[PDB]
């Protein structure tokens, strides 16, 4: 674990290594968005957000209650997260924030990833293996 | 300080303890309202918020950014918060917090101040002033 060792990763912050890409669902009635969201995308997780181009994120989302969700619409019958639950406002990162911070996000104190923000923004979510490979290199 | 032996910390909550008037500001382009927000209460660091409709913490202001906005919009001659300094909500809070898991949060970062936010829409806030007195009452 982190910290003793050659000095040089005492410099880097969580711009420098965290992946760019984006699990983000839209607020909206399309079906389709979390087809392709579910198509492209595997793990514990995902980010809901106002509209795709304002990026502004409510909390998070998981994959049993949206495969549910799309179950619902499968049912023998002839998107609203808020009819069951939407989770906790969580953490966030800004985009500057050093690694000896971040670390006692997660631990010292129970959490499992975040995403990194900027003013009203989703810029991306990491997770302790983007977090354990920067510490090692 | 923490607190060993008998108490009822485990008891209460920061929905108990909770101060809901705020000084909060719209994004919008009008100055006549930002005159309130100078003396209608007291404090440091305000709510910048997307809408006085919506109420998601966009982040927070130092009055004398402000006021220094202000001066240069009455100045000597013949809305722009964009391009001062800002900070998001560093940390956020939800109404089924026990005041132990809040004491943590405050002491292990160092931040004097703190919102409460359930899912987007603010409902209040918390300084040392609220915890420094609850803790004993």
């Amino acid at each position: 674990e982190l910290g003793w060792g050659r000095h040089q990763q005492y410099r880097v912050r969580v711009e420098d290594i965290m992946v760019r890409d984006v699990p983000h669902v839209a607020l909206s009635c399309t079906f389709r968005d979390l087809r392709l969201a579910l198509h492209r995308t595997k793990g514990r997780m995902l980010a809901l957000v106002e509209s795709p181009e304002s990026m502004i994120l409510l909390g998070s989302i998981e994959r049993s209650q949206v495969v549910a969700l799309l179950g619902a619409q499968l049912s023998p019958a002839r998107v609203n997260f808020s009819d069951c639950k939407i989770d906790p406002a969580p953490f966030q990162l800004v985009e500057r924030t050093s690694l000896h911070k971040t670390h006692t996000i997660f631990s010292l104190l129970g959490v499992d990833h975040a995403y990194v923000t900027s003013i009203g923004r989703l810029i991306g979510i990491v997770t302790l293996k983007e977090l354990r490979k920067a510490i090692e290199g």
